[PDB]
């Protein structure tokens, strides 16, 4: 029977008494795998108030002790890696290999963030006043909130809660309505190790209800969210009411530039190895491929060939496939319309292009050629495993077309010339630029997007600092 | 005849052709000293588009060259210090000594920010990938905007434009509708030295018109503003539409804690020397004074006495006064209502308390005693030179009442015990904490408020970084 | 039978064929517990050449992989904590509780240093040259050497090898001639986990022979040593021949200042809890106690009383004692002469003072009063558990007498006044200053002494950086 | 009449009463241009004691005030640029254009170092102890000393005194025996502006006398010196006696690598524009040129041609020459022997090679071909304007031969391939690596050599920090 999940508030699971429920489905089979409460603002507040009551003592704990708690959580996750991976596979529809890697990476991530305990520092600044000391301490924000999407849901829990908890903050996470299972599992692990009550809270429900509360509540020092530009806009607008800080990651349209002097094998491999790191969906995966004439011909063929081998199907019954289904009906439909609409503007369907009609939501890896910068397929979050390929004459053109977007999170260039690389770097307006390799942010790097791609960022030292604020003390004599 | 100011766009003053005009008045005499255009969104866009066209080349300039331009501007300001001070005095109504100091400080500030040219740095992070380099470059945001208030208007130009220009950004400033004169003077200096066209733009008008455009325009990478929580809320909400970054400083209710073991002379002096650093108005000046029983009696008397000597009048005709008039009618009225409303709740008028009726907007330094944390005078931006004094029993009480506010920008404590100081520091939830001295942020410190007091910050290295974003490059082999 | 230890070179223990041997004795029983080769320069070179051959590949390993090796070593140490502690107790003569803590701390230390893998960074500096990038990479020094003393020998292995190995260096350690056993045990653990050959090398022998080679060999990029000023002088002088970098920690005469307004209980406790963290010997333990008249009387009595409870004896047969014997005959004799010589100058023996004559080398906790800054007991490395107590009138006096020394490693002050603390801090010329607590350097702090106390330092980020050098790259276009 | 210079000690020039004098000569004309005292240790001590008496108050000054003094000195230097340049030209024998640039750069340098006043910072580290603060303050070393060489003597005054003075140190400089005039001029400027007495001291004499005292005096916290490896060895060995810190820059044998895919014009230009930035003498100038077969032929011809245009002669009577004479007879002779000795081993004299016999010390730009890594001309400080050119087959060869040296200060590579550049960077063991440009260290970079090239470094933030030490405060509650 499809299990009914309770929320995790103030150190204890609480059974939802409400009358309405949200059904969680398997994108592959399309059946009901579980049910979560249709939580409301009042639920979020219970969690926020608990987070608030527990924040002073949690922060009073030496950073090293907080790191210790984080290590117990990562340890709990490893002991249950397969159980958690299967949940990710089941509700997210991502291939088994990917799920396992997500679970391992998330545990390695929490451990990497635990290591900041004795390393984040404040500063001692020289004053102009005789005998005066200016101390700059790094304090915690207080209560923080996390609103996660269905892509990489398990990891996104750690990316937000780990930094927050290490710095002395308390957090209230709202997993995605479509992928709440891994979150429940995470809360079970938090419960087992016994993390202090209120430090970590999990509230189930919809973004418009539980999400808006996680952003508009006056007690929240900062609301962190990952997803679509649209939701980021509603979250920032609501946070505005209380001058609440925000941490947004709205992905985008990752562009990739392939020069003639580029290792043909590497580029094709890297772009393919990227793109479908789920079903395609992932935003840091080359959604816009720019190729110059001199190599266009060869590049397209190898690429076209590489994409055919990519088979799709139920992730749980197939460990030999490279693509699971899409997260849901809405996602599948939008991919069709956008592809169809694209072909009407001149898009040349070189591969796939026709939505599969049957149990689950699948879309064959599609390849669009003769695409133009002007076309609407270039200025929208594609979703599906679609790859538009626009030809270009020179680096200046390529850089100009890549920078031509409302998104500026991830970019990549495949070349071999010292000036081209350095010129592309200095020219590309993105938070990230991969040179001759696949797009996958390192935990010690800094995931932050320019323009509409976001505000603030994640990972590494700067990601950690997003959860700290400063207290400048002017100690006169 | 009251002069009519043109706007400064794309390297040249432009005469406003519109039919409507905004009258600039002298808070002291109450007469019309000049007129500024009632600018509209389209005006702001002309400036933004110019700022956008000029940004690439400006950033392409070596940081040292940009610093050079900034030094010419500071040099221009010093050559015209008196002229600019008198403008500040005239329209802002602040005492002459204060105006001169503002002009000198602002010039020293621009020079201090110019020194960051060769000092702000990116980082080289160790990768887990064999032979891979992770470079983290600091790039400019692009086009930025500044929306200034009437308090410290001249300096606030530099606090926003200096950091922005040094890092490679272009800016569009909208001075306050009540204090645009000093801004025009600043633009004249920018024009004289010949700063590259578009790098610095000045647009006149109202916040609801020209301000909303400076915040909602998709071409703006970041909008910086200083003023009231209310305006910050409208600015952040509008910036939300384009996920535009924001830099807000909404002042607050600066609290001050006086312990018994506190140098009575110093505290009284510091609190008085602060408070009226204009007419009172300044937000970093002890608006909430907490005193403990053991010293309450003596502290109130010396304080009461110190406040009587504070005389008010026209800043231009009086260099022996300690207080000019309030910025305008609205400000004066609110101060009255709030004082009256306060006395009804139990507030004991120990000094002043009655609004002066005549040319200009003056309010005698007022002292409210027997005030309670509960009273509404404690939870609002007082404006006028009013000082509520609430008694308290112990440090825990004092800290708890100081932290009890929607604002968390500035705080201060007067004591002598090593544990008290360290306990107050660790306990106070403010961006700043002054110990045994008056509240005046150092240029190399970091002016940033907790809670509703703001987002991001200003001054020092961290202030400089608010104008930089990161570009993480993954150079694989 | 007293075991004969082989050296650990190029990933394998090697049996010493030489004819001479150095006898290792138990300071408590005075019997031969083991024997180590009387190594010569040629032995050190074999190790250095191995370290050199292995350095390129070791450094080529991603920092995270090197950290992984370090974690295996710490894990090995914990699995054998008791075995290693007993060795420390046996040859070093330190009380059991201390040995266990040393073994645990050293393992926690290696793990703390392993966490620097993805955190130490180079920088990207703004150039004045159009289109030029200045990259500042942090590279490894190459081959490094460590020369350890008998105090905290086990930990001192990790304090030198952990930072070196994490940054990509290879190392050659020479344990102390009197305490080589724990080192052999450490090498066995390195061997078991299989650390790459040459990365870690252990060479046994005397300082004048194997030590001089570890410092004068042209292949050594840096020689790190901990011990007496005299040895530091011979090591630096030899390193001079090849402009070899040096890292010295020569301890000193840690002074402690007790003010009248100081928690009498805390000070007496902290000074006693310190001093004898072995037999006394430790250099960071208040070897010079300054007390002011107003509290002198009481402080001396409680202190005198606290010292009587400190019993001495064989660490292995007594877990109820607070002091083991001294490292050897020479140390015991010097303590006597210095005490006797001190009493002749006016020193008042308030407790102990008479060397015990029998198996082992013991010296009763001794207390010298009426001591004067002038006396020679204040300007020499006391060694034994002796405590001179000099009276003083004011802070200026106390600070001046504390700063009056050739050593500037550790200091401490017990007071409660905000100005006194801040005044003592700004006045004391030491690398460390403890306020109201016992002297024990934190792993994330920075152990570095002023004047003759050393060069460079250890622990924390700065300790880590001593093993890194910079490579500034000027990439023009 | 050849003027006789007095020393500058404790804020006042002091006339040398000794009987012996050292004659200063003009390398071009060879006549006596002035005379300096043959100072002795006692003279150096007078300066050190003055530096010591003045250090506390100087450091007590807010950093900004010290920076102010530094700006007055730079201002003084500009007002007397020509006077100072002519002195440099006269005694150093460097071409006029170079002297002027040195004087301007040194003044810009002092100003750049003055900007560190409010920027160098200490840190606030997280402790594991409940309620404990770890403050890490940056304090001054105390008294420092500078021992300068004849190359870039004026600038080397600022490179050592500017960082030292800004951080709160006092200094005692000993200019080079052959180039003391510019130093006297600098002291006159220090005197005119009125720098506090003792902060800056100038002592004339020989290295073996006044230099040894500047290094062996127990009151010196650190001795900074620039010159030959030999002198560095004597200075470090002497400093060893008191565990005195040292800052050495012993230049070396700067190698340069020219790949086939390298802009022939640029490389030839850069190597020529470098080399003779005086008479040749400069150590950061390609003293070892590595060229690969594929381009060897062409590279040698253009280079040979470029070197012919380089004319030599008296710098004061010729503003159309590219090379002045050598510093003295000894330097000229060594250049001959080494060239002659080189030709005997197989060196092919492609240009120049014969020492000019007449007034002054000149050596025609010489070009040695068919040189082998083995030859002794590759393993010695050439001095003269000699250029050995060794052919090589691949990058690995080139990198291996460049790294094959006891010196590791400066390196350069001329290529265009992204992998070659990145491979050369990661492979070259030098403190600096220039890519496609001439060798000239930036003031905000970091001049520090690997191996025998030095200890510590200069310029930029890290150069500044060499003059600071740390004070870790453990404030428990
Ligand atoms: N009504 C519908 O049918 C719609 C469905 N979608 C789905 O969302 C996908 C988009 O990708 P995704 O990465 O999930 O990103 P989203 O932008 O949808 O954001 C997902 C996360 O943001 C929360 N959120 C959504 N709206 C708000 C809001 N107004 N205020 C606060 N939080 C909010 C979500 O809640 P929650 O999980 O409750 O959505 C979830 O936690 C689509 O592909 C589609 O599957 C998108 C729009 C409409
Ligand atoms: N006796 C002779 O004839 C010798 C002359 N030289 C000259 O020195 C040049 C080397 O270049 P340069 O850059 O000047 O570098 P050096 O290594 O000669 O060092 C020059 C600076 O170091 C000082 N110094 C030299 N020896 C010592 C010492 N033992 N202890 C402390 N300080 C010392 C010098 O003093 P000072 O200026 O007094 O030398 C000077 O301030 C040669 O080309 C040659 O012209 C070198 C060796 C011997």
């Amino acid at each position: 029977v499809p299990v009914q999940h309770p929320m995790y508030i103030d150190g204890q699971f609480v059974t939802w008494r409400g009358d309405a429920w949200i059904d969680v489905v398997n994108p592959a089979t399309e059946a009901v795998i579980s049910r979560i409460p249709d939580g409301q603002a009042e639920d979020a507040r219970k969690a926020i108030d608990a987070a608030e009551r527990a924040q002073p003592e949690w922060e009073a704990l030496p950073a090293i002790e907080r790191a210790s708690w984080l290590r117990k959580i990562s340890a709990g996750i490893r002991e249950r890696a397969s159980e958690i991976s299967a949940l990710i596979v089941e509700e997210g529809g991502k291939i088994q290999q990917l799920a396992e890697v997500e679970v391992a990476f998330t545990a390695d991530y929490i451990d990497y963030m635990a290591e900041w305990a004795r390393r984040y520092e404040g500063e001692i600044i020289q004053s102009d006043r005789p005998g005066e000391n200016i101390l700059l301490f790094k304090r915690a924000l207080g209560v923080t909130t996390g609103i996660l999407p269905w892509n990489f849901p398990f990891f996104l829990i750690a990316r937000k809660m780990a930094p927050a908890l290490l710095t002395g903050n308390t957090i209230v996470i709202k997993p995605s309505e479509f992928t709440p299972n891994n979150a429940i599992a995470f809360a079970k692990i938090v419960d087992e190790i016994g993390l202090p009550r209120g430090v970590f809270n999990l509230v189930l429900g919809r973004g418009e209800t539980v999400g808006q509360e996680l952003a508009g509540n006056p007690k929240v020092a900062m609301v962190s969210m990952t997803g679509s530009v649209s939701a980021g806009e509603k979250i920032m607008a609501t946070a505005a009411k209380n001058i609440t800080k925000v941490c947004l990651e709205l992905g985008g349209k990752a562009p990739a530039i392939v020069m003639d002097d580029a290792d043909l094998e590497l580029a094709v491999k890297a772009i393919v190895d990227s793109r479908v790191i789920n079903s395609g969906q992932v935003c840091n995966c080359a959604e816009r491929v720019y190729v110059q004439k001199g190599i266009y011909d060869q590049f397209v063929n190898r690429l076209g060939e590489a994409m055919q081998a990519v088979q799709f199907g139920n992730p749980a019954e197939r460990n030999d496939i490279a693509m699971g289904p899409l997260i849901n009906a809405a996602a599948l439909e939008r991919v069709e319309q956008k592809v169809a609409r694209a072909v009407e503007e001149g898009a040349r369907v070189a591969f796939g292009g026709k939505a599969v009609e049957g149990k689950g939501y699948y879309y064959p890896p599609t390849l669009l050629l003769d695409v133009r910068q002007e076309m609407s397929i270039m200025h929208e979050e594609t979703f599906g495993p679609v790859l538009p390929v626009v030809a270009f004459d020179t680096l200046e053109d390529a850089i100009s077309m890549a920078n031509d977007s409302d998104y500026g999170l991830t970019s990549s260039i495949y070349t071999q010339n010292l000036n081209v690389a350095m010129k592309a770097i200095k020219g590309l307006k993105f938070g990230e630029t991969y040179i001759n390799r696949e797009n996958f942010e390192a935990m010690q790097g800094f995931h932050a997007g320019w323009r509409k791609s976001g505000i603030g960022g994640a990972d590494g030292k700067h990601g950690l600092h997003e959860y700290l604020q400063t207290q400048v003390v002017y100690l006169q004599s």
